[PDB]
């Protein structure tokens, strides 16, 4: 669960909640009111509340006095498990008890103000057996609207003295507690119909041709913020093991110690110099053309990077960062100078030719294994150089033109392995490019008359690598990129 996340509270409201309803070690996370885009970790320690800043410009969640994380749920899981790791004056702050939110806003099934006719319309067009939703009455009360078979049933939810009930039995502290209770224990109608709450009603799948319509509606005060926070709440489902990236020998192979690859999707390296030679902070991304999502090379991982590219038969690399951003190294130069030949362990690379375009540089690389001439293949490195240091480009035209070229290159190469995509941590810009590429590929094959579901695509990608698509800004950029691609069709 992710109930410690309160989406609509102020700092003073946060302070009051921890002072009146919490104890020492009680905490909550919330979006920052003083700096929208940021987050605040509010912790009760010695009868007092501390407000700690969490930053995200698009690469990772950066906790002040803490570490860099892929998701807020990964951050909370780590600190609830590892005490002594979080400091203010250098004093330790412990996350012991999550203070739960009762707010139903970011639940997939909450529709707020919605008619009984409209709820019936939606459950008929998009609903299947067991599809449900929770909307407001119609006053101060709520309505649960289920589909079965086929019919639609309306169950009235009473709100009596800040608790919720279906007209008898238990009284719940939140609509979420009620929904979970009747999801587990389904209500039986007198004539024996089981009102099974199987899955929430889909509210995000749109027909591609109607992108402009939904973008216009999501731009209204914002709807994009609401849609994104509903996706963020689903991240609690994605805390898969990242045990390999934790091994003593693998520690220094990570750019960010706590941003790790899922064990089930990580790229396992097989070249193996005959002890622990099978690790790279990289994951295979499969839609539903594959990708490898990875971090910017470290001086000690360059050789491993080339072993991965060789093993996977990848012929295209998408670099989405400058080597150095804001005076900080984001990726080491893992390729030779133009016309030069370098050996990276057992792997040999020649930089045949570089071509400078407006937003990017193309490098034609020749990769082979040392002592085996019949292993040579061309690797095309597309280096996007103009992405802003913070946030996203103000227009998607540059990214789209670039992705078009990457796609046509990859498509011209017979039996080419997955496309390699990296930035610094390999989750934000990497996640964004991969998702846009996946969505635009659906529109390539099936045309403007196709269903696209942006947060479902992101969720699918996030189960293969942690925190793929970091910010609400990148989320809005994925919509704008797809809108512009459809407009030029
Ligand atoms: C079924 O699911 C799982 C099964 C087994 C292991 C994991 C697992 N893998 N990484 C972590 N980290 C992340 C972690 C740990 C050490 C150093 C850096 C990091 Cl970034 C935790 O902090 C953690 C805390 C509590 C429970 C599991 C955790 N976990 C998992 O998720």
């Amino acid at each position: 669960s992710r109930r410690w996340f309160h989406p609509n509270i102020t700092g003073v409201e946060a302070e009051n909640l921890l002072l009146t309803r919490g104890v020492d070690g009680s905490f909550l996370a919330r979006p920052s009111k003083s700096n929208p885009g940021d987050f605040t970790l509010s912790v009760r320690r010695n009868g007092a509340v501390t407000h700690i800043k969490i930053q995200n410009t698009g690469d990772y969640y950066d906790l002040y006095g803490g570490e860099k994380f892929a998701t807020l749920a990964e951050l909370v899981q780590y600190y609830m498990e590892h005490h002594g790791q979080l400091k203010e004056n250098g004093d330790v702050i412990e996350l012991k008890y999550p203070l739960n939110c009762a707010d139903p806003t970011s639940e997939r099934w909450f529709h707020g103000h919605l008619s009984g006719k409209e709820a019936e319309k939606l459950l008929t067009e998009k609903g299947k057996h067991g599809s449900f939703l929770v909307r407001e009455s119609q006053p101060g009360d709520f309505v649960l609207s289920v589909r079965t078979g086929s019919k639609v049933t309306h169950v009235m939810i009473r709100c009596q003295e800040l608790k919720y009930d279906v007209g008898g039995g238990e009284r719940f502290d939140s609509l979420t507690d009620l929904v979970e209770h009747y999801k587990k224990n389904p209500m039986v109608e007198t004539l024996g119909t089981v009102l099974q709450l199987k899955q929430p009603l889909n509210t995000t799948r749109i027909n591609a041709a109607e992108i402009e319509s939904r973008v216009r509606e999501l731009s209204k005060l914002q709807g994009f913020w609401e849609e994104f926070e509903t996706l963020q709440q689903q991240e609690c489902k994605l805390l898969y093991s990242r045990k390999e990236g934790q091994r003593q020998e693998n520690k220094n192979k990570n750019r960010y110690k706590n941003i790790l690859p899922f064990d089930h999707t990580r790229v396992v390296l097989h070249d193996g110099d005959p002890p622990v030679s099978d690790y790279i902070n990289a994951n295979i991304i499969m839609p539903e053309k594959s990708y490898i999502a990875t971090q910017g090379c470290l001086q000690n991982t360059v050789n491993d990077f080339w072993r991965m590219v060789f093993q996977e038969n990848s012929r295209v690399i998408v670099m989405t960062t400058k080597e150095v951003e804001r005076g900080k190294s984001k990726c080491v130069k893992y390729w030779p100078d133009e016309y030069a030949l370098k050996e990276y362990g057992v792997m040999r690379v020649r930089n045949v030719k570089e071509s400078a375009a407006h937003d990017y540089t193309l490098r034609e690389l020749k990769l082979s294994k040392v002592g085996q001439g019949n292993t040579e293949r061309t690797v095309w490195q597309y280096h996007f150089r103009t992405w802003p240091d913070h946030g996203v480009p103000s227009d998607p035209g540059g990214v789209l033109d670039f992705l078009e070229e990457v796609h046509h290159k990859q498509e011209s190469i017979m039996d080419a392995g997955p496309v390699v995509v990296h930035c610094s941590a390999g989750i934000g810009r990497t996640g964004t490019f991969i998702v846009i590429d996946i969505l635009i590929d659906i529109i390539r094959e099936k045309g403007v008359d196709c269903d696209i579901d942006v947060p479902k695509t992101i969720q699918m990608v996030r189960s293969q690598r942690s925190g793929m698509v970091q910010t609400e800004a990148q989320y809005r950029f994925i919509y704008m990129a797809v809108q512009h691609y459809i407009e030029t069709l």
